[PDB]
Parts: structure tokens; sequence; C-alpha cells
């Protein structure tokens, strides 16, 4: 990826994608809106399991078109199971999409209904052994989504809030360990899901989309400063890093299951 060029702004954001990326035009991209009323109760659906107790969080990283906090994958810590996915997925990062205004920035919609912000923990199937292998299978990767609205403050995502400061330009990185991802959950795990690709160049069909239903509220202040972020480098122009989300893609052949 070092000759890509790809971002959101308006001459190589999501509608040139496709030049380099054809599979943006697929038959399972995503993001994509999540009809409520058309979206059928699965009872086949088993619970979904979320383990996180033994995560270990390592550092964070802004690489110039999202933050991402990475884990360590090297064992079995924090895997995602049950749901519609068979098998054990590790948590290898998790970071956020968000809008320049409270009334946009999630990549999926409800409804056609916009949130602030969407949380993304990506996981890996560790029947293929790694990160890259996975990317490159239909099931490789089950990437759990949970929108985030303005409105009281989220306790357990005020050390990320805090740490943005020193990462504020692409590539810059700083260590972050002993963050615990539980603090950043709803209370239920009742969800949507469906057979989709990742929402940012390369664009592969290789996720499970497990979308939460019910939103986590952030604070005005914790959404603002994701908005300070700079998508370029130290030592050039100004661009806050904002609105790097995906529009909703076209459902095409493909049936969202709701797990309640
Ligand atoms: C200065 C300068 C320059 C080159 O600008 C671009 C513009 C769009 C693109 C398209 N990239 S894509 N197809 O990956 O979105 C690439 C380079
Ligand atoms: C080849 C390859 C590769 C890895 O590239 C990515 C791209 C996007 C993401 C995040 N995808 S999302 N936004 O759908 O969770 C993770 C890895
Ligand atoms: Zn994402």
């Amino acid at each position: 990826g070092m000759s890509h060029h790809w971002g959101y702004g308006k001459h190589n954001g999501p509608e040139h994608w496709h030049k380099d990326f054809p599979i943006a035009k697929g038959e399972r991209q995503s993001p994509v809106d999540i009809d409520t009323h058309t979206a059928k109760y699965d009872p086949s659906l088993k619970p979904l399991s979320v383990s996180y107790d033994q995560a270990t969080s390592l550092r964070i990283l802004n690489n110039g078109h999202a933050f991402n906090v990475e884990f360590d994958d090297s064992q079995d810590k924090a895997v995602l199971k049950g749901g519609p996915l068979d098998g054990t997925y590790r948590l290898i990062q998790f970071h956020f999409h968000w809008g320049s205004l409270d009334g946009q920035g999630s990549e999926h919609t409800v409804d056609k209904k916009k949130y602030a912000a969407e949380l993304h923990l990506v996981h890996w199937n560790t029947k293929y052994g790694d990160f890259g292998k996975a990317v490159q299978q239909p099931d490789g990767l089950a990437v759990l989504g949970i929108f985030l609205k303005v409105g009281s403050a989220k306790p357990g995502l005020q050390k990320v809030v805090d740490v943005l400061d020193s990462i504020k330009t692409k590539g810059k990185s700083a260590d972050f360990t002993n963050f615990d991802p539980r603090g950043l959950l709803p209370e239920s795990l009742d969800y949507w899901t469906y057979p989709g690709s990742l929402t940012t160049p390369p664009l592969l069909e290789c996720v499970t989309w497990i979308v939460l239903k019910e939103p986590i509220s952030v604070s005005s202040e914790q959404v603002l400063k994701f908005r300070k972020l700079n998508f370029n480098g130290e030592g050039e122009p100004e661009e806050l890093m904002v609105d790097n989300w995906r529009p909703a893609q076209p459902l095409k052949n493909r049936q969202i299951k709701a797990s309640f």
C-alpha cells in the first residue's frame, strides 16, 4: 500500500475508490443501511460471546484515515464467538469513523438514520492463522460495530480521548497498554448481522458484520476531540480528520438477520 492514494476528500473519496479497487462495486460491500422492518429475526442465531477480560492493548496509531487501538493477538486473549459465527475470532484492533457534525459520521445507518460515529472492533478467524491470511477468506473477519450518539460521556472512552493529543498526525503512535475495550460496549448485545466487506480499501469481502442495536452515548467534548485529529502528517497543511466514513452501499442479494 505504499502507492495507495485514497482518502475521504472530494478528489480521492468513496466515489473514486473503484478505480483502484474495483471490488468497490462488488456483491457484498459495506456499509449498508439496516432497514429494521425488513431484517428478520433468526431463532437459530446463538447468543453472542464477547470475552475481553484478558485483552491486552499495546498501542494507539493515527494511520492517516482513523486511529487504531491495537491488541496482542498472538494468543487467544480477547475473542468473539457465537452469534452467527463458527469458530473463534481474535480481536486485533478497534477504531472509529466519525463526522464533522453530530448528525453524521456512522457508516452503517438504521432506517437511514446516521449516528455521530461508529466503533469497529475488528476480529480475525483463528482457523486462518493470521490476519493477513484471514482477509483473503469470505469468513475471515468478524467486525463488531457499535453506534455512538452524543449525550452523556462514556467513562470507558476517556483514556482514548486523552491520548489523542499525542498522535495528532498521520504516522504517529503512542504506547497504549491496559486499556479495557469492555468499557466501550452498550448494556445489550442484541444485534443485526449480514455478510459484507472492509469499509475502506482494499474493501475485501471477508467480513461477517455484527452491528449492535443499542448505541453508546459519548459527550460532545469527547467527539469534539476526535475532530481535532489530522489526516495529514506532521509539517503538512492541516486537514482535520472528520467525515472518515463510507456511505451506505447497495444491499444487493443479501438479507440482514436480527438476533432479537
Ligand atoms: C497532487 C496529486 C495527486 C494525485 O491525486 C489523486 C487523486 C485521486 C486518486 C484516486 N485514488 S483512489 N482510486 O484510490 O481513490 C489518486 C491520486
Ligand atoms: C490486504 C489488507 C488489509 C488490511 O486492511 C484493512 C482495511 C480496513 C480495516 C478496517 N475495516 S472496517 N472499517 O471495515 O472495520 C482493517 C484492515
Ligand atoms: Zn471501520
